[PDB]
């Protein structure tokens, strides 16, 4: 409903999502943060004019648009100390950049620190006027994007290093175990016509088990990637996922439990929590009373395919690509590692240190974190989870691309022929070999991390530094972006 030229204010002020009041972070004046659309192809230019005055929560900011390869523009994706120095309180700048090739749901949020746990994340969704699954649904708008959150009463720097959440909100809205009466979200829906819900994770770090009482989802859309339909009675999304699925509305008028049950924190429905309304039109403006009846056809990742049927980059067998890399996940001094290394942001963002003449990977900072990857070729990751990490299932997340998820977490089977792609994905539990694969179509650092954002403040991430002698002539960057360190590196430590 706005975009994609659009200004996006960022001020703090008092929200109660779930009836308790709290001070948080606005995005023109609201909360939640509102929605984002354009088209396939648009050029987006988001002018963040920010405002904020309160440092527990960071005066400073950088926005990350998930799920968009930003070719050519890698001084626009957003990550504090990686592909920008912070917008300053009391400054504004520019993100523009086009999106060819992409449409489906994205979000954006956030990406210095645990900022966007605060409150700044909202969705985007990039429409497609040809999108091959468009005579799949009658109805695709403002109303059927629906957002999954986690929600704390302390804010992220008041509250422990990680945090347990005292609401699910689900389109901004939820009930704590102390508000049983807060107002609900209803989503309406009128009998005989079919939805294409759009299903955002905005969380900072449960995973959520959504279904909806009485209703098959037919999903059709992975992280923007699209699949062959897939009808399914319950599905898993963890931090950062999202998925499109169909909702044909045939069941009698009535009102439905929309349920999304975390991993942590309060895991039952007991008085209305973790849970939102659908709505018949027709139907009485009441709770609903339908049960939960036992999920037989959960989605499996293992199972989804692209609609394309692509194969996966290389050659199939393990290790036929042109670099293969193995990252190691550990925790010691209440830092997580990766082979050996914990990311502590370095004080000149990576892009401005390749801009600046660094040559390789051991030359850029911060030591040990930064991968130089080939340019034109074909990459396999493994991610293998170990209780060495505590706080798995961690759901890795890649920028600049979509990857191939070659094996998928409770599987024991290698996919080269027809994966699933996405761009978020969840690394499963001791025993797992969670394993991608991309092409280095895209010049830049690029960041790479477990995107429970609690996780990522703790070091658990790596940065691919793909192609780099390409990098500045493929990403030449606008003024505006030159001076946004030197006007980070002025402020006092109070008014970061
Ligand atoms: C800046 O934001 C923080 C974090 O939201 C606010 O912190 C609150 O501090 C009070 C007074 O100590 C506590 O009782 C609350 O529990 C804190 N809230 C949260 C959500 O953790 C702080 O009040 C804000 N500053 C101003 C001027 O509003
Ligand atoms: C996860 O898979 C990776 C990739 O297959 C495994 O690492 C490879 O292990 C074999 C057997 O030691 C070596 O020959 C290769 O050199 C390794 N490849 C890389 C790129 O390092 C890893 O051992 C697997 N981990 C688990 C727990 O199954
Ligand atoms: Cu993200
Ligand atoms: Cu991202
Ligand atoms: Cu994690
Ligand atoms: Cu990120």
């Amino acid at each position: 409903a706005i975009g994609p030229v659009a200004d996006l204010t960022i001020s703090n002020g008092a929200v109660s999502p779930d009836g308790f009041s709290r001070q948080a972070i606005l995005v023109n004046d609201v909360f939640p943060s509102p929605l984002i659309t354009g088209n396939k192809g648009d050029r987006f230019q988001l002018n963040v004019i920010d405002n904020m005055t309160n440092h527990t929560m960071l005066k400073s900011t950088s926005i990350h648009w998930h799920g968009f390869f930003q070719h050519g523009t890698n001084w626009a994706d957003g990550p504090a100390f990686v592909n920008q120095c912070p917008i300053s309180t009391g400054h504004a700048f520019l993100y523009d950049f086009q999106v060819p090739d992409q449409a489906g749901t994205f979000w954006y949020h956030s990406h210095l620190s645990t900022q966007y746990c605060d409150g700044l994340r909202g969705p985007i969704v990039v429409y497609d006027p040809n999108d091959p699954h468009a005579s799949l649904y009658d109805v695709d708008d403002d109303s059927t994007v629906i957002t999954l959150a986690d929600w704390y009463h302390l804010a992220a720097k008041v509250g422990a290093p990680v945090p347990t959440a005292d609401a699910t909100l689900i389109n901004g809205l939820g009930r704590s175990a102390a508000t049983l009466a807060a107002d609900l979200a209803v989503i309406t829906v009128t009998k005989g016509k079919r939805y294409r819900f759009r299903l955002v994770s905005l969380s900072c770090d449960p995973n959520y088990t959504f279904s909806i009482d009485g209703h098959s989802l037919t999903v059709i859309e992975a992280d923007s990637v699209n699949l062959k339909p897939h009808t399914v009675d319950s599905l898993q999304i963890f931090a950062a996922q999202r998925y499109s699925f169909v909702l044909n509305a045939d069941q009698d008028v009535d009102n439905y439990w929309i349920r999304a049950l975390p991993n942590s924190g309060t895991q039952n429905f007991a008085g209305g929590t973790n849970s939102a309304i659908l709505r018949y039109d027709g139907a009485a403006p009441v709770e609903p009373t339908t049960s939960q009846t036992p999920s037989t056809n959960p989605l499996v990742e293992s199972a989804l395919t692209t609609l394309k049927g692509t194969a996966a980059p290389g050659s199939p067998t393990p290790g036929g690509v042109d670099l293969a890399l193995n990252m190691a996940f550990g925790f010691a001094g209440g830092n997580f590692t990766i082979n050996g290394a914990s990311f502590t942001p370095p004080t000149v963002p990576v892009l401005l240190q390749i801009l600046s003449g660094a040559q390789s990977a051991a030359d850029l900072l911060p030591a040990g974190s930064v991968y130089s990857l080939p340019a034109n070729a074909d990459i396999e990751i493994s991610l293998p989870a170990t209780a060495a990490a505590p706080g798995f299932p961690h759901p890795f997340h890649l920028h600049g691309h979509v990857f191939a998820v070659v094996r998928s977490a409770g599987s024991s089977t290698y996919n080269y022929a027809n994966p699933v792609y996405r761009d978020v994905v969840s690394t499963g539990a001791p025993g797992d070999n969670v394993t991608i694969r991309f092409r280095t179509d895209n010049p830049g650092p690029w960041f790479l991390h477990c995107h429970i954002d609690f996780h990522l403040e703790a070091g658990f991430a790596v940065v691919m530094a793909e192609d780099i002698p390409d990098v500045a002539a493929t990403n030449p960057v606008p003024q505006a972006w030159s001076d946004l360190c030197p006007t980070y590196d002025a402020l006092s430590p109070d008014d970061q």
